């Protein structure tokens, strides 16, 4: 429970999108000596949204884990009639743009430990039964040169007891791109499914965030970039279903390129599980380092 009247604005983070994320400071003994926060807040409350963002700081609010960015509380703003989350505020930003800018810098050793800290928080969220069903670079924050956490849990899923999926119809857009198939034709979202999408993120590390060799420009580009609306979701999941997939990243080891190929996996129950990922990656990387 945070004090609305020490919140102090800072910069955007993160815009919605239904959502957005600022840096504040907060300041209660207004001295401007304060601990440095992240504040995700409602860009278009409604009954649902309020409802869907309440579930959301239950989620974070019930995951301590090294890899998984730090709950602090909330504020009961506007005078207890609006509500906001506060989460720990990580000066390195986003694992996308931090690679974008250190590219010269981060080797083949460490973008692997950083896949391996995905995996691990990753195994954490499977441990509790949430789905996250947003995996990308953009949603991994860097603490540190050698330490990555899963940053955003807007669109996470609680499966029902003894459930292995929950299917989810939503209106509006999907990051299509990072979809599993039977995320892309039954709206079916899974721990399998977030194997999928840590496959594509994998991916992303290994083209060092190079524009043109994004999953958009690939799968467009394997489409007919030509193509508007609808007919891009036809063609991409019948480019999938048939193991059309992304290509191997430029300089990337084969064995890196295998480990995103069997995320990549059509067959559901033949993903690998996330405790099988971490300890392949770690394996790896120890037979590199050690
Ligand atoms: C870009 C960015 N930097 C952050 C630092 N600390 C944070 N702590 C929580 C988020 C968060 C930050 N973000 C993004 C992450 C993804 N969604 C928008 C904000």
């Amino acid at each position: 429970q945070f004090e609305e009247r020490h919140l102090k604005f800072l910069q955007q983070l993160g815009k919605g999108n239904f959502g957005s994320v600022e840096m504040c400071r907060y300041d209660p003994l207004q001295d401007n000596t304060g601990e440095v926060v992240a504040v995700k807040k409602l860009q278009h409350s409604t009954e649902e949204h309020l409802r869907d963002f309440e579930r959301e700081i239950e989620i974070l609010k019930s995951l301590q884990h090294d890899n998984i960015v730090k709950y602090k509380g909330v504020c009961y703003s506007a005078g207890r009639r609006n509500l906001k989350l506060i989460m720990e505020y990580l000066p390195y930003g986003s694992l996308r743009d931090y690679l974008q800018k250190h590219k010269e810098r981060i080797d083949h050793i460490k973008l692997l430990q950083y896949t391996s800290q995905i995996c691990k928080g990753m195994e954490y969220l499977g441990t509790k039964r949430y789905i996250h069903r947003d995996l990308a670079t953009r949603n991994i924050l860097v603490e540190n040169e050698n330490r990555v956490k899963i940053g955003d849990f807007g669109l996470t899923k609680v499966l029902p007891q003894d459930k292995e999926y929950y299917k989810v119809k939503e209106p509006g857009e999907s990051p299509i791109f990072w979809y599993a198939p039977e995320s892309l034709t039954e709206s079916k979202f899974s721990v399998a499914s977030d194997v999928w999408s840590f496959g594509v993120v994998l991916y992303e590390l290994f083209t060092y965030i190079e524009k043109s060799k994004s999953p958009p420009a690939e799968f467009m580009r394997m489409i007919g970039n030509d193509k508007q609306g609808q007919m891009i979701v036809f063609h991409l999941i019948e480019l999938l279903k048939n193991n059309g997939r992304l290509p191997r990243p430029d300089g990337c080891p084969d064995e890196i390129y295998m480990i995103m190929t069997e995320c990549w996996n059509n067959n559901v129950n033949q993903r690998p599980s996330f405790r099988d990922l971490a300890l392949r990656v770690d394996q790896i990387r120890d037979n590199m380092a050690g």
